């Protein structure tokens, strides 16, 4: 439906309002490790293009503060050809590559959620274990995974690490649902983050101007090749997005 289309489009205008109540989950997060800071000029423009109902996701890259080296800073998200469904989102397997990018650090993956969730899904785990092992610049120590969790009226934040034990199970996890065997809590562990507007993110997305596939399932494979560029994130209905017809 044409019309559907435009209407889903209006009311997604509406985004904007969940970022404006943030909660961040820093509960009991262990005093060892790295603090993430998000800007919230990228986490906005994350959610505005975004959907209440299918996940979508974009890969982080940040820096080393020069005066805090348990800090990382996220300052550039990547957003890659792909589709999703409320329980998972589908990237290809080749990593974006693009000079401007080999100079940060690979800090892992941010994804938007349906709802909030006690424990991190046994998807999050299995898709964040493959990007490691398959990809040398993983770091399992700095890559974290930050879930964007749609909750009544806002956005509520939390963010994530593998655990050794984690990493194994994921690599191994062969069932996409919600409780593969041998799934437990202690396969990850929570990361301390901070939300702020000291400083700004920008944004990289395919360099056909097309991230979203999930109306153009035909055009994408986890096996598709692309490359990518400077650029303003477009909606999730925005017009290049549409199916190739209805």
């Amino acid at each position: 439906s044409r019309t559907e289309w435009r209407v889903r489009a209006i009311s997604s205008t509406n985004l904007h309002l969940r970022t404006q109540h943030i909660y961040v989950n820093s509960d009991d997060v262990k005093d060892t490790g790295y603090t993430y800071i998000l800007p919230k000029n990228i986490l906005k423009k994350f959610i505005t293009i975004s959907d209440l109902r299918t996940q979508i996701a974009g890969f982080m890259y940040g820096v080393s503060p020069p005066d805090n080296p348990q800090v990382k800073e996220i300052r550039c998200i990547v957003l890659v050809p792909q589709t999703g469904s409320h329980q998972q989102v589908n990237l290809p397997t080749q990593l974006p590559d693009h000079e401007l990018l080999r100079d940060f650090e690979p800090l892992g993956w941010m994804h938007t959620q349906p709802n909030e969730l006690p424990q991190l899904s046994p998807q999050d785990v299995t898709t964040h274990a493959k990007l490691l092992t398959d990809n040398i610049s993983w770091d399992g120590e700095k890559t974290v995974m930050i879930t964007c969790s749609f909750t009544p009226g806002s956005v509520s934040l939390t963010a994530y690490k593998l655990t050794p034990s984690g990493y194994e199970w994921g690599k191994a996890n062969t069932d996409k649902g919600n409780n593969p065997k041998g799934y437990m809590p202690t396969h990850y562990e929570k990361v301390q983050m901070l939300l702020s507007d000291r400083f700004l993110g920008y944004f990289m997305v395919p360099s056909n101007g097309v991230w979203n596939y999930n109306f153009q399932g035909q055009r994408w494979s986890p096996a598709m090749k692309f490359d990518v560029c400077l650029s303003n994130p477009k909606e999730y209905y925005h017009e290049d997005h549409r199916p190739v017809h209805f």
